[PDB]
């Protein structure tokens, strides 16, 4: 078949095996929430105690993108400056999209830790405007039930961008960029879904919250910071140190 239908699929393949939570069991745990109780437990934790427990979580999530960016058709080939470039500007962006699988809009709950609950839960990390704002850009996702495929190849494309200050080989990264976009577009009309295109995310958006997010992170490492053994090093390196 084309280039563009395999390059669908090996996009479609990574996600599914770098997935980290599988939709499926996401769906079907909705039901399964914070009681009060379990609530208050989690609003009387210490700052540092829930600071170790989200920069973990974050942490993992973090790494499912690096495995999923290494096994994209192309990534692997470009100058490691430049899978740093990419993957310093974006893998954040992919972890606030991927979150939105993980969310309920009918109840403002996120799957955490067994169940789902309220950006409430995170009171002790003193963060609620960050937060709110994160729980908020997963409700504007929500909206547009993206497929496993959707989210596959539009996580791929907030990956692959050569306008990232920084890169070294723009017109190498173009070329994937491309490609990928093709791809996406060739999906959407197959499925009859070009629809969500006028409703996705304003880019700049995606990029200021996650960029307030990433400081965030920073201070909380600043101050009471956690050791991770880093799936890729160099790019760890520019972010922990
Ligand atoms: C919004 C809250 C709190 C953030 C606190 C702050 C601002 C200090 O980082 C974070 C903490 C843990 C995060 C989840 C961790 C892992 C995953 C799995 C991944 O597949 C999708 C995203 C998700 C559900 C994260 C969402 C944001 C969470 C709840
Ligand atoms: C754009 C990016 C932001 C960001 C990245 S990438 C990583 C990261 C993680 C692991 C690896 C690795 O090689 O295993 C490499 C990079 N952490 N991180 C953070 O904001 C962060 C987090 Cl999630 C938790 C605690 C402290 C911090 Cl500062």
């Amino acid at each position: 078949l084309t280039e563009i239908e395999h390059l669908v699929q090996s996009v479609c393949k990574s996600y599914r095996e770098t997935c980290q939570l599988r939709l499926e069991d996401l769906l079907r745990q909705r039901s399964n929430i914070f009681s009060r109780e379990e609530v208050t437990g989690y609003q009387r934790k210490s700052m540092w105690e829930m600071w170790e427990r989200c920069a973990h979580h974050l942490t993992e999530a973090i790494q499912y993108v690096v495995e999923f960016a290494k096994r994209l058709s192309g990534f692997m080939e470009l100058c490691q400056n430049d899978q740093i470039v990419l993957l310093k500007a974006g893998a954040m962006e992919v972890v606030l999209v991927r979150m939105c699988r993980a969310y309920n809009a009918d109840n403002r709950t996120v799957f955490f830790e067994g169940k789902y609950g309220g950006m409430e839960l995170f009171r002790a990390l003193g963060c609620s405007e960050l937060i709110s704002s994160i729980f908020d850009f997963s409700h504007s996702l929500s909206a547009l039930h993206f497929s496993e495929d959707e989210i596959a190849l539009y996580t791929a494309l907030v990956l692959i961008n050569a306008h990232r200050p920084g890169l070294q080989e723009k017109r190498k990264v173009e070329q994937l960029q491309y490609n990928l976009e093709l791809a996406f577009h060739h999906h959407l009309h197959k499925t009859h879904r070009q629809s969500i295109l006028a409703k996705l995310p304003p880019k700049g958006k995606l990029r200021s919250l996650c960029s307030q997010h990433v400081e965030r992170l920073q201070i909380f490492q600043h101050l009471h910071p956690i050791v991770v053994q880093a799936a890729f090093p160099p790019l760890y390196k520019e972010l922990f140190s």
